[PDB]
């Protein structure tokens, strides 16, 4: 009765070929999901578990014709969709997916339920995700060379540990991290062992991501980040001297969104997942085009202050203020880190920093206090309120501080705005903020006169 | 029993075909590995091998119907990748592969197992390869004439086998190798010597490489060279003259990374990978638009002092001091060196440095030091040093220096500082620069108070 | 072959530039009616082109084609009525 349709019913009834939402199949060969969208591997895929079936089952699929057949009824078979990486707390690895939650191991069928198309490339080793090794001790004594653990750099210490061990989680991040320290002081140190720790979810790419345009025509910096896990930029092209792109507001907004525009070359897909943390890292204080109260929620900063100099220029290190720490430099510790011999503790430390911080809702929060470029606008929010709809019964004592009625409207003329807002703050240091806010911000109440529609929250105060 | 199943099976077992990350097949025809994309040559590898397999077999092969049936079951059996060009310390002759650290040559299935797809160009001759001929003593000769042995000498000598012995290799070499020498200096003699050596695997490129944008559109000069292991520039136009595009700091960054962005004409593909050796040639000193502590670490010079020139003109060359010594120059070289007379000979010579260079890891060190345009950022950061948290409890003496204690720092005049700046560096050279460290390591607490939070080294010293 | 004056007073690599794809193996090129710069508004003679007709390898490519790489055989002799100037 159509020995064909059976056999391909028996595959079907294996559960090794799935249909995804994009148009695609995905095969279950070697213990892994791959797919390929201009190859089908189906027939690849019949010809591997052609031993599975019973004996006059298998010599049928030795002659490619046949196997056209039955993956042509395959494919008439499928007719509802799946989802593919929808679990965001498993580390897929080249022989099976880690959980992060619990953190034991599967392999084969274990890990088959989670239908996760990338792996960090390299197999897991039980042997050496242990808590007690010379490997581990080494490793202890590394990081906590990089970031100590004293009182004062407490805060410090913890947002590291909570940005390293997110990049094991699968899902969209809102948050991005700016790594700033001087040069030779364990950034490249931490971004060498977290690549090393997660293998191929691990890219790294230039400052083009921030400074140039997403949209452009077939952009492949932003298809090269699907599924990715970690996403690392360095050598940012200083901002102090004139002549370098500013941070585009509208791409670090894009970086956070769910679902990202961009298609690579000769394709026709511009929907890409989002699963990055994007961790930039650079030695200057970063200066954006245009702030607003939207960007300073989607900030960042993680602090390095140990510096790895050579005996000869131990003293002049040793007399430098942005160094709170100074350690000898190793040269062989970039080749042991290359060499692999760490990976699994940093594993394990990066397993156990997300147990710390694996509670049930996981999420990143923004430090805006920390940019000097953000210290302008972080006063005017506790500072200035807008006409509202909580202040109609107090023009009575606000009209002698400056404030006008006009249509029900409380407001404020811009000399009066000016010399109350010249108090506060010096007219040479934040000029530029200042102009910059008044040119932003005025209204005209006709061509000559301009009017804000702000008050201010210390004469709220004032009876 | 399905023939056809048996005859792919054993052309597989075989290994002649791989599968390739980029989804091409590489096949072994005629000792090389080739590949091709828009019409594999699986048939033709089928109908090649023909022979090796039993009477009953080679009589099928011979219908197309079969051999595509037989491809079909090879490309069905071909799951997993492979890896090409993976192994930096081979080098591939059309007939064998080279083994550098050891010194042996291979041929055929002995070359096969490292999957080489490009090569020299040219045939190896073991009997060519002795260390004992006339030619060698010739190019001894002439190595010594280029680069004396002498103790001033030994540094510069050094650093002259290690660049030219590190084009042999394809391993992590970060830098970019100055030839600093004017014209007629013999730099020619080792530019010939070397692409006679090395065939195929050597480029002559022009200006455009370090002055325009590798990005812009297609360009093949950044992306038609693929796998090659020596890019030589020479003819450069002088920096020193104003009126030439400066040699841009972002195209030296971008010249090693683990990323690409440009394309060739009509080439999608924009996936290139090597770190070529590039030696840059110049009878002038190298000036670039923006310098900074990235481009420091990447920059090495090599020095060439002797001269060659004609009777007629030998008194203007040695009254000009643009060589340390004056020599007889030779007309029949060139010819000798096109005949490819000392090929074999410079080969020997480079396997000679390469293995007196062979540690496990052979790894470039720049050399700033050299470079006049770069002693700004060096002596400045060895001299002027800022506050320290330990420099608290010394502010009494430092007080009767001329010195103020406020928070815990202690501050400078500006006029001061450009004064006592204008000593070390002259504002002429460096202005720029001296401008762009006042802007970036000063502190404000009013505009009108300019305070410098450093304190001079000599200062220091003096008690 | 007998060719315009594009070869000279315009960039051989631009866009789709048949008049230095369809010289392949070509043995003689001629060029005649030179716009001269004694009337102001013409385009001037680059050196570019005139170093990249030297070269052995001439990039450029046809209409509707995937090649880039031709084989230059060509003499090119220019015709002109006045001098030419160079910028």
């Amino acid at each position: 009765g159509n020995k064909l349709f059976n056999i391909a019913q028996r595959i079907l009834d294996t559960n090794s070929v799935l249909l995804t939402e994009r148009g695609d199949h995905i095969v279950w060969i070697n213990n892994s999901w791959k797919f390929n969208s201009e190859e089908p591997l189906i027939t690849k895929l019949i010809l591997s578990i052609r031993h599975q079936l019973p004996k006059e089952y298998s010599s049928e699929l030795l002659c490619p014709r046949k196997r056209k057949t039955v993956e042509a009824n395959i494919r008439d078979m499928l007719v509802d969709s799946v989802e593919t990486d929808t679990y965001p707390d498993k580390l897929p690895f080249k022989n099976g997916v880690l959980d992060l939650v619990d953190g034991m191991f599967y392999s084969g069928d274990d890990a088959k339920k989670y239908t996760c198309t990338v792996s960090t490339g390299f197999k897991f080793d039980d042997t050496k995700f242990v808590e007690d090794s010379p490997e581990m001790e080494e490793l202890m004594n590394i990081i906590n060379d990089i970031q100590p653990l004293t009182d004062e750099n407490k805060k410090n210490r913890e947002l590291y540990e909570k940005t390293l061990s997110s990049c094991l989680c699968g899902a969209t991040k809102g948050c991005l991290t700016f790594f700033f320290g001087e040069t030779a002081t364990g950034k490249s140190t931490t971004k060498r062992l977290l690549k090393s720790a997660i293998g191929d979810l691990f890219v790294e790419t230039g400052q083009t991501i921030l400074t140039d345009v997403l949209d452009k025509g077939p952009n492949p910096f932003i298809a090269n980040m699907h599924l990715k896990r970690s996403v690392f930029c360095s050598e940012l092209p200083d901002f102090a001297c004139s002549g370098s792109k500013k941070i585009r507001s509208d791409n670090i907004k894009k970086l956070t969104e769910p679902c990202v525009i961009g298609r690579p070359c000769f394709s026709n897909k511009i929907n890409n997942r989002n699963h990055a943390t994007i961790i930039i890292d650079t030695n200057y204080k970063p200066v954006f085009d245009r702030i607003d109260n939207a960007l300073m929620r989607r900030i960042a900063v993680v602090r390095f202050r140990t510096h790895f100099s050579q005996p000869s220029g131990r003293e002049a290190a040793e007399n430098n203020d942005a160094y709170d720490k100074v350690k000898l430099l190793d040269e062989g510790l970039d080749g042991k880190i290359q060499n692999n011999r760490y990976r699994f503790a940093f594993l394990y430390l990066l397993v156990k920093w997300y147990k710390k911080y694996h509670i049930p809702i996981m999420k990143l929060y923004p430090t805006p206090e920390e940019i000097p470029d953000f210290a302008f606008y972080l006063k005017i929010g506790t500072l200035l309120v807008s006409s509202s709809v909580k202040h109609i019964p107090l023009m009575t004592d606000l009209s002698k501080k400056g404030y006008i009625l006009y249509d029900n409207v409380v407001t404020l003329p811009l000399t009066t705005f000016q010399q109350k807002i010249s108090k506060y703050f010096n007219s040479r240091l934040f000029g530029h903020d200042i102009e910059s806010f008044i040119n932003r911000h005025k209204k005209f109440a006709n061509v000559s006169d301009e009017y804000l529609q702000y008050i201010f929250i210390e004469d709220i105060s004032s009876p």
